[PDB]
Formats: C-alpha cells, sequence, structure tokens
C-alpha cells in the first residue's frame, strides 16, 4: 500500500470518519485525471487507494472533502476542502502517508514518506 | 483590504519572504480563472490583492508557491504548493486573512475572518 | 517590545480574546518565578509584557490559559494550557513573537523571531 | 495501553526517533511527581508507559525533549521541549494518544482520545 490517507478531528480529538477523499493525477496535457477515491474508515484512515504498479511517477492531488464533514456535524467551516498536491515516486517508489488535522477554520497536512 | 495573505517559515522562525501567491476564482464552467497575484513582502504579507468591489461572493483558491520557496533555501520539500479553497460570504466578517505556516513536509493554513 | 504573544481560535477563525497569559523565568534553584502576565486584547495580542532591560538571557515559560478560554465558549477542551518554553538569546533577532493557534484537542505554537 | 506518545518530524517527513519523553503527575501538594519515561522507537512511537491500574485520574504532563532531538541533527531550535498538560480519566478510563509534530521553530500537539 503505497498511499494512505489519515484524517483527524481537532475539535473532538477523534478520527474523522466517513470523509470523502478524491485522488487525481496530472495528465500529459496538464489536466487532472481521476486516479482513486474512497472514504475514511472508523479509524479515520483510507487504505487501498492504489497499488505499487499503478502508482507511477507523477504529480498527484489528494482532495479531502472537509466541508461536508463539518456540515454533517452542524458546523459551517471555512474551507471547501483540504488539498494536498505533491510529486510522487520521482526518485523511485516510496510509501506515502498523507495526514490531515481538521478544525472549522484551519487545517494542517503532513506527509510521512518511507522508503520500502 | 478584504483579502490578505500571511506566510510564516517554521524552520527559520521567520516571515516567508518572496513567496509567490496566486488567487483564482471559480468560473461558471468550473474552471479556475486568474484573479490576483503577488509575492510576500519582507514581513511575509501580501496586501492589495483585491478590492471590496471586485471580491464578490463565489469560490476562490489561494495557491501559495511553497516548493520554490524551499528550493531557494536548499531544503527538499514535499508539496508543490499550499492550496486554500473557500467560499466568500457577504453575511460574515468583512476581512479574510489567510495565514500559512510552512515546513518542508507539512503546512497548516488558518483563516482569520474579522471586522476592521 | 522584545516579547509579544498572539493567540488565534481555529474553531471560530478569530483572534482568541481575553485569554490569560503568564510568563515565568527559571530561577537558579530550577523553580519558575513569575515574570509577567496579562490577557489577550480584542486582536488576540498581548503587548508590553517586558522591556529590553529586563528580558535578559535565560529560560522562560509562556503559559497560555486555554482551558478557561474553551470553557467560556462551552466547548470541552483537552489541555490545561498551552506551554511554550525557550531560552532567550542575545545573539539572535531582537523580537520574539510567540503565536499560538488553538483548537479544543490540539494546539500549535510558533516562534517568529525578527528584527524590528 | 492507556497512554501512547507519537512524534513526527515536519522537516524530514519522518518519525522522530529516539526522542526522550518524561511523564509527570501532579501530586496532592501540587508538585510534579515523576510518573513514567522512555524514548520513541523507530516508528516515532512510545508505548508501554503505564497500565490501566496505575493511570488513575489526575493532571499529567508529557514533556518531549525536542531540543536534544534537533541539536543531534545539527539544528538549534527555539523550544526547550514540547509540553502537553492535561487532566486524564476524570470521566472514567480513556485511551490517550498524544501526538507531536516538530519543526525547529514550531510544534503542534494533538490528542486522540478513545473510550475503550
Ligand atoms: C494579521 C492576522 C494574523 O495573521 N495570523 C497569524 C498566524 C496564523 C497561524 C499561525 C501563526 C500566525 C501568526 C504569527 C504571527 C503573527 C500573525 C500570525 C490578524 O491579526 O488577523
Ligand atoms: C503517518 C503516521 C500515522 O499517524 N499520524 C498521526 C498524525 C499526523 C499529524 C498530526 C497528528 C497525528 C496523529 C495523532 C494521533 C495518532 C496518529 C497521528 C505514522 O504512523 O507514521
Amino acid at each position: 500500500c503505497p498511499l494512505m490517507v489519515k484524517v483527524l478531528d481537532a475539535v473532538r480529538g477523534s478520527p474523522a470518519i466517513n470523509v470523502a477523499v478524491h485522488v487525481f493525477r496530472k495528465a500529459a496535457d496538464d489536466t487532472w485525471e481521476p486516479f482513486a477515491s474512497g472514504k475514511t474508515s472508523e479509524s479515520g484512515e483510507l487504505h487501498g487507494l492504489t497499488t505499487e504498479e499503478e502508482f507511477v511517477e507523477g504529480i498527484y492531488k489528494v482532495e479531502i472533502d472537509t466541508k461536508s464533514y463539518w456540515k454533517a456535524l452542524g458546523i459551517s467551516p471555512f474551507h471547501e476542502h483540504a488539498e494536498v498536491v505533491f510529486t510522487a515516486n520521482d526518485s523511485g517508489p516510496r510509501r506515502y502517508t498523507i495526514a490531515a488535522l481538521l478544525s472549522p477554520y484551519s487545517y494542517s497536512t503532513t506527509a510521512v514518506v518511507t522508503n520500502p
């Protein structure tokens, strides 16, 4: 599993559950092509987005649908999404964990990158 | 006046100076239209992006060009840029300050929405 | 002038107003001696804590009383307070701005060290 | 395991390994008594600090020795430590994960609290 997304709620001190996540990959014509998507689990994590084989070098965007998450909790947040844009595997395969920490008017995102 | 961007460097404990910032507005066909841009000052701030007249309700994206900032410092970064996407709302406070705190493998962004 | 504290609320996207802040200096017997204190202003800032003359090299602690802030808002918090401990250094820039970004179950703190 | 500490390096996008961690518990006379200590593993995590039985209600302080971590990497950071102070188990036993994200002039800390 070369790509994992983990989402935390800084208001409740909990995983952010059932958060929609969309991954895109930049095409040769510089447009964003759909790559993978899913929803975070009870642990706030989304596994199984891609495989080593599919996850080639490129520029990827992970869009985390934070607005819908907050609205379902009765909160009107500032951001539409949290977006994480990065070049992947440009020095060979790596394992990426994209973590996002959410508040209604602020988010943090951190990448933990390991060499298999 | 209605939109300010402030950028800080968490590695050096300093304003992030000479960071390119691009603002876009979402068009009717869901594309991103260039709206305003500039570079952060010696205080890490970018003022004068827009006017009350022009900054109407709609969806905006602020891209902060973090990769070029870290590359200039000789520090290997993760993200292509930091991306802040939000809906401007006339019902709320009149000033939007988008603050970004930068590290090579992590960034946070906070919206401070106030009435001058 | 040499020490400022700025506090922001990540839930409301606002300055954190009326937050108690206590500054201590480490004594020779390793105890914490009260040094200065105040409450954040309507801009979330606390100025005038100390003077260049008094702010000599040594170890300082800034405690930000976050629990009482969240309790006033009716929001259940995790931390008793946010605590920032550092050594003041004459070799470096002359102004220390301690910034704290607050959520109920998370806080960050950043030092911006500059020359006015 | 009711208490876990996890530490990440925001400069390298990696676990923070071999970081010293000291836990204290406030005594009846309002002094900080040593409670547990250890060092983070290769995964940046510290497990086994305490047991359900020992980890009674109280006010706890987790001190993470971040300065020594950065200095060993050749960096002179701002903070002496990252300190996390919280009341634990005051509504019955909980499981606490204390996470800290480190940069030379900034740190974040987040608590994830679960009901067993
Ligand atoms: C000018 C803005 C504040 O900008 N937001 C900041 C801000 C936001 C997130 C993390 C740190 C900071 C910070 C540090 C020093 C000075 C300002 C800020 C306001 O007061 O509304
Ligand atoms: C990528 C990380 C996964 O955990 N990352 C966390 C993580 C990352 C950024 C901010 C907070 C957290 C956090 C809080 C509680 C438990 C875990 C985390 C790893 O295992 O190395």
